[PDB]
DNA sequence: ACGCAGGTCCTGGAAGCTAA
DNA sequence: TTTAGCTTCCAGGACCTGCG
């Protein structure tokens, strides 16, 4: 019985965790940044955000030494020293280390 | 041309913490 | 002391962009 939400019935660990999903369906945005005035849905995007601002990189990977201001960014460089490409194209067989590349890859075969 | 990869921020579960 | 509910943190992903 985890809190669920009325419109779309998926549910959640507690029921802050509930009301922090509210937003998603109403857009409300109430982290705004001092410096340039942009919104963000949670606080710990905000403060990826300033680290854009303020030039600071902490993040930085352990094989080349390039340094990243987002996390996610820096997972995501890292994971290429590996060489793998799990998505393969289902009508051409290219294989792509990434799945935005694929789904970008997808359109040139719609478009034939 | 188009594969490649970084920039940016949204979403939610995990974990840590406060206060009822 | 307990623990519901709060804040913080982290992993993943969507969408965009410019480069070689
Ligand atoms: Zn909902
Ligand atoms: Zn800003
Ligand atoms: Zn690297
Ligand atoms: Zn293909």
């Amino acid at each position: 019985s985890l809190p669920e939400c009325s419109h779309c019935h998926r549910k959640f660990m507690d029921v802050s965790q509930l009301k922090k999903h509210l937003r998603t369906h109403t857009g409300e945005k109430p982290f705004t940044c001092e410096i340039c005035g942009k919104s963000f849905t949670a606080k710990s995007s905000l403060q990826t955000h300033i680290r854009i601002h303020r030039g600071e990189k902490p993040y930085s990977c352990s094989i080349c030494g390039k340094c990243f201001s987002d996390s996610s960014a820096k997972r995501r460089h890292c994971i290429l020293h590996t060489g793998k490409k799990p998505f393969s194209c289902p009508e051409c067989g290219l294989q792509f280390a990434r799945l935005d590349n694929l789904k970008a890859h997808l359109k040139i075969h719609s478009k034939e």
